[PDB]
């Protein structure tokens, strides 16, 4: 439950983060990405180049990929801080991204998803069809799934670029999504989570119970965990579509969550992170220390890392 390090240096909100056993990488409204030592707290390098807020990022052993309100995606050499490619083509903010060894996939306020060659920096495909901002995306070797402010989820063939399915039924923006070989799970401003058959496009379940927008979700074979503007996290049985637990305790919207077999970790506009026993619904720990909303988090067996509107990242001992 104890704060281990406070990573100070960003000049505005932290929007996004990822960590491994050695480093934290954070993206900020101040238009930079920072690389930090997870154990010492030291700022290691600052990736400067974007002209507006960084919204989204991912990294591996060689590169960082960042997306920005300036409408670009940048690829950086994590080992030197040098900008390797700027992916230009979107007409408005990049909101979401994912990459693998070959390709970057980006989503934008311009309503499109683009597929790029990560080595050359050239666009391969533009996925056209949404009628408003793309908010979220995921891909694999075969398909892209995108969620949009137009209230739909779209499933695309990643090699050809063709729309395969448009999942219709949400009554407001899709905020979040995840998929596997069988199902798509989407969360919406309409306060529901929906489960869909990815091959047929059939709506399989509507998880009803939240009293305001669903902001975040994760699922596995057994359960969905959702976070909401109503300040709760809900745990659902995916098979019946019924809620198992409501995790109550946050005083404002839940913005972010992650779970494993034992625990849920949630971040909130109330400035705290909470650790919960997923089996019982009980709060195990409240991580107090941020001075404004928690926007983003990640955890493992040992530590939580949280990012905040207060411009800091914090590293916590998740046990005590």
């Amino acid at each position: 439950g104890q704060s281990l390090r406070t990573l100070q240096g960003h000049q505005s909100a932290v929007t996004s983060l990822q960590f491994n056993d050695n480093i934290v990488v954070s993206g900020s409204d101040d238009s930079t990405v920072k690389v930090w030592d997870i154990k010492t707290g030291q700022s290691l390098r600052t990736l400067q180049g974007h002209q507006s807020a960084v919204t989204s990022l991912q990294f591996n052993d060689n590169i960082v990929v960042s997306g920005s309100d300036d409408s670009t995606v940048k690829v950086w050499d994590i080992k030197t801080g040098q900008s390797l490619r700027t992916l230009q083509g979107h007409q408005s903010a990049v909101t979401s991204l994912q990459f693998n060894d070959n390709i970057v996939v980006s989503g934008s306020d311009d309503s499109t998803v683009k597929v790029w060659d990560i080595k050359t920096g050239q666009s391969l495909r533009t996925l056209q069809g949404h009628q408003s901002a793309v908010t979220s995306l995921q891909f694999n070797d075969n398909i892209v799934v995108s969620g949009s402010d137009d209230s739909t989820v779209k499933v695309w063939d990643i090699k050809t670029g063709q729309s395969l399915r448009t999942l219709q039924g949400h009554q407001s923006a899709v905020t979040s999504l995840q998929f596997n070989d069988n199902i798509v799970v989407s969360g919406s401003d309409d306060s529901t989570v929906k489960v869909w058959d990815i091959k047929t496009g059939q709506s399989l379940r509507t998880l009803q119970g939240h009293q305001s927008a669903v902001t975040s979700l994760q699922f596995n074979d057994n359960i969905v965990v959702s976070g909401s503007d109503d300040s709760t996290v809900k745990v659902w049985d995916i098979k019946t579509g019924q809620s198992l637990r409501t995790l109550q305790g946050h005083q404002s919207a839940v913005t972010s969550l992650q779970f494993n077999d034992n625990i849920v970790v949630s971040g909130s506009d109330d400035s705290t992170v909470k650790v919960w026993d997923i089996k019982t619904g009980q709060s195990l720990r409240t991580l107090q220390g941020h001075q404004s909303a928690v926007t983003s988090l990640q955890f493992n067996d040992n530590i939580v890392v949280s990012g905040s509107d207060d411009s800091t990242v914090k590293v916590w001992d998740i046990k005590g």
